[PDB]
This record gives structure tokens, C-alpha cells and sequence, in this order.
């Protein structure tokens, strides 16, 4: 159990941009699709966690992190930000840019 954290924290903590994914997932390849938008490739970091025999436990995890077990399940800096319909209200709100300018990461 302990094993499964630590991977989980270590994709947070080692990825300023972290991605929980799934096989053939719409709103899993739109997040990404918009976070590749602003240029941030070289900080992302997209976890398949269904090709993964500890799927329950990660989903368990997130759902202790976040509040949701559903991916995708997306952080930034270790911040929460959610699923893809959060992303869509922060980057349509301007919230999104402001996180990433605070970051260095879009000018
Ligand atoms: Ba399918
Ligand atoms: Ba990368
Ligand atoms: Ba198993
Ligand atoms: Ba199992």
C-alpha cells in the first residue's frame, strides 16, 4: 500500500505537470491536448494507470488526493487541479495561464 503512494507521489512530485491516464480515454487526450497547447512537453509527465496491475489502488489514491477515482486526474506543482472539465473552466477563466506564468512555464 505504502509501495503504490509512494509511486503515485513520486510522478507528482518529480513532474510539475502530472497526468493520470487511461487506455482510449476522450477526456484523458483532450486534457493533454490542451496542456500541450501551451508548450509544456518538456514538464509533462502522462501516467496510463490502466496498463497498470495496481489500478484500483492508484485510483483509490487519487480519489484520497483529489476526490474523484476517474482519470484524468491532473496536477500542477502538487496543486490539485482536477478533472478535464476543471482544466477547461480554469483555462477558459484565465486561472489556468496564471498558474503556468507563476510557474515560468508560459511567458
Ligand atoms: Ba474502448
Ligand atoms: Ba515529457
Ligand atoms: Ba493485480
Ligand atoms: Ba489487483
Amino acid at each position: 500500500s505504502e509501495a503504490v503512494k509512494k509511486w503515485v507521489n513520486k510522478i507528482i512530485e518529480e513532474n510539475i505537470i502530472a497526468v493520470f491516464a487511461k487506455t482510449e480515454c476522450p477526456y484523458c487526450i483532450k486534457a493533454i491536448s490542451i496542456l500541450k497547447g501551451y508548450n509544456l512537453n518538456s514538464h509533462m509527465h502522462v501516467e496510463n494507470i490502466e496498463k497498470n496491475p495496481d489500478m484500483a489502488n492508484i485510483q483509490a489514491y487519487l480519489k484520497e488526493l483529489t476526490g474523484k477515482s476517474s482519470v484524468p486526474r491532473i496536477f500542477i506543482n502538487k496543486d490539485v487541479v482536477g478533472g478535464c472539465d476543471d482544466l477547461v473552466k480554469e483555462n477558459d477563466e484565465g486561472k489556468l495561464k496564471e498558474r503556468l506564468q507563476k510557474l515560468g512555464l508560459v511567458n
